[PDB]
Order: structure tokens, then C-alpha cells, then sequence
């Protein structure tokens, strides 16, 4: 093995730009590199509050990206875009790393190491997909084994439990990946007491921050997902208002775009996995905010080519 290896034991900016040539050309990670990522990475998410408070001072700025969804190629293409993570080029990507696409394992990976290299700049937060569950039947789980083993696997999925499940920036936006609530009355102090270390539960706010989804109509509806429900604008309006809140960013569905903002601008979806499974056709964005403006500003990008290997070829 001659591929990339830790300086004493941690991650450097070298061993990132290795480690996404090394991925681009296919190959893998040698086990221990990634055991010690693994257990590093955990101990870091480990200490994080389950809703990370971050300051954006007024001349700086982070990018906030959705799903990705093992699209690997895709999600080297949004740092030549954007530029790599710095901590002057601070991201957030909004759950849902794995499942469905072929390269879960080389996206996982290149997070978390930047998310060790970064630690106060790289933000992971937990969607539906970051899952026991859903990832023993959509691809993920089939391809830890494949690459690694049983043990590498149930590994990764001890790390999620500890990623945190959503952020508030200056007060004013707060990004999950699902969206808000299935009852009234949840405030962002409720948020920062869920704890987090476990399997998501069947209901209540910590199932609907991972699955919920946003409704044009006035009301609440019972979801056609079987989890959680569809919240309209009444719900937004009522949230934002009593946590002082300004709009909430939000990813978990596919728009062919790549983003929306719905509920009179309130509710915002990101989501940056363009032609979604090789066939949905869509385009993907990330968003900018700055401290000195914190409304969205979308920059759309289309998909790359990648290998041949097919989506779900490890389910
Ligand atoms: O992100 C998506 O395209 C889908 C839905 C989402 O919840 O985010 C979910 C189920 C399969 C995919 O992940
Ligand atoms: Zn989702
Ligand atoms: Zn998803």
C-alpha cells in the first residue's frame, strides 16, 4: 500500500488533496487510515451540542449544500466551484452523505477528514439516510462490506449517531435536513436537549428534524413518506416568530433546479446531487450567506461524468 497516510496520526491539507486524487482514481483507503479517521471523527462529534450555534462575522461567509448522496464526482466538482474547505471557505452539507449513489464511502470519507482537518469551519449535520435502517437496505451498508467489513460498518454507523441534527446561524437561520415539526410549540432550546446518540425514534422532534417536508396549504398533513408529516406555512410562520428566526434551510427532496423557497420565502430547499441517480435530469446548487446578508443566494451546477458503476449497485 502506497496510498494516503495520516502525519502522526492525524489530518493534514496533503493527505486531503491525496486522499481526493487517490478517490478519483478508484482506489481505497487503506483500513487502518480510515479506522483511525473514524474513531477521531467520532470523538469531535461527540462534544458538539445536538444544535451547533455558529457566528458569521460581517465579512465572512460559509456554503450550505444538501444531499449528495454518495455522488462522489459530483461533490469534487462543487469544490473546484466553490473552492476547497478552508477557514475562510467554511461549508455545511445537510445530511444525507450516503444511500443510493455508488461512491458513499469515498464521500463519507472526505468529510469527515475535512471535518478533522476544520473542525469550527466543516459542518456535518444527520439526515434520514445517516441511518441503521435505511442504510442496511439502500446502499451504503453493502458497500462498507464490499470495501471493508461487518466491523468497519457498524464503526460508521456509531459515528452518526453522534452527528449533531441541526444549526442556527447568528440567531436568525436555522438549517436541518428534514424541517419542522409535527407539533406546535418546539423551541431551539428543546433542539439543543434531544439527545442525539441513538436511532432515530418513530416520532417526535427528533424523526420529524430528519424526515419532515413542507406543504403549500395552510396546516399540518400525516406524510406520504409514512414518517412524520408535511408542515405548511402557518407552521413556519408560528416557529420562526417564537425563536426569533428568520427562514430555516432545509434539503431532503430532489428539485429539478436544485433549490426552492417555498412558504413566502421562509422555507428554503437546498439540494446538491444533480441528475439524482443518474436519471432525474435536475440541476443541483449550493447556497452562500455572508454576515452581512444573510438571505440565500443559490449558484446552480450540473452533474459530471464519474465511473461506471450503476446507483445502488451495492444494495
Ligand atoms: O434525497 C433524496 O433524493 C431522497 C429522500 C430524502 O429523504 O432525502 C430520501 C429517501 C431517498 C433519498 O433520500
Ligand atoms: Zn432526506
Ligand atoms: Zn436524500
Amino acid at each position: 500500500y502506497s496510498g494516503p497516510k495520516l502525519e502522526d496520526g492525524k489530518v493534514t491539507i496533503s493527505f486531503m488533496k491525496e486522499l481526493m486524487q487517490w478517490y478519483k482514481d478508484q482506489k481505497k483507503l487503506h483500513r487502518k487510515c480510515a479506522y483511525q479517521i473514524l474513531v477521531q471523527v467520532k470523538e469531535v462529534l461527540s462534544k458538539l451540542s445536538t444544535l451547533v450555534e455558529t457566528t458569521l462575522k460581517e465579512t465572512e461567509k460559509i456554503t450550505v449544500c444538501g444531499d449528495t448522496h454518495g455522488q462522489f464526482y459530483d461533490l469534487l466538482n462543487i469544490f473546484e466551484l466553490n473552492g476547497l474547505p478552508s477557514e475562510t471557505n467554511p461549508y455545511i452539507f445537510n445530511g444525507d452523505f450516503v444511500d443510493r449513489g455508488s461512491f458513499s464511502v469515498e464521500v463519507i470519507l472526505t468529510l469527515f477528514g475535512f471535518k478533522l482537518l476544520y473542525p469550527d469551519h466543516f459542518h456535518l449535520l444527520r439526515g434520514n439516510h445517516e441511518t441503521d435502517n435505511m442504510n442496511q437496505i439502500y446502499g451504503f451498508e453493502g458497500e462498507v462490506k464490499a470495501k471493508y467489513t461487518a466491523q468497519m460498518y457498524e464503526l460508521f454507523s456509531e459515528v452518526f449517531e453522534w452527528l449533531p441534527l441541526a444549526q442556527c446561524i447568528n440567531g436568525k437561520v436555522l438549517i436541518m435536513h428534514g424541517g419542522l415539526f409535527s407539533e406546535d410549540g418546539v423551541t431551539l432550546d428543546d433542539i439543543r436537549k434531544i439527545e442525539r446518540n441513538r436511532q432515530p425514534p418513530d416520532s417526535g422532534p427528533m424523526c420529524d428534524l430528519l424526515w419532515s417536508d413542507p406543504q403549500p396549504q395552510n396546516g399540518r398533513s400525516i406524510s406520504k413518506r409514512g414518517v412524520s408529516c408535511q408542515f405548511g406555512p402557518d407552521v413556519t410562520k408560528a416557529f420562526l416568530e417564537e425563536n426569533n428566526l428568520d427562514y430555516i434551510i432545509r434539503s431532503h427532496e430532489v428539485k429539478a433546479e436544485g433549490y426552492e423557497v417555498a412558504h413566502g420565502g421562509r422555507c428554503v430547499t437546498v439540494f446538491s446531487a444533480p441528475n439524482y441517480c443518474d436519471q432525474m435530469g435536475n440541476k443541483a446548487s449550493y447556497i452562500h450567506l455572508q454576515g452581512s446578508d444573510l438571505r440565500p443566494q443559490f449558484h446552480q451546477f450540473t452533474a459530471v461524468p464519474h465511473p461506471n458503476v450503476k446507483p445502488m449497485a451495492y444494495a
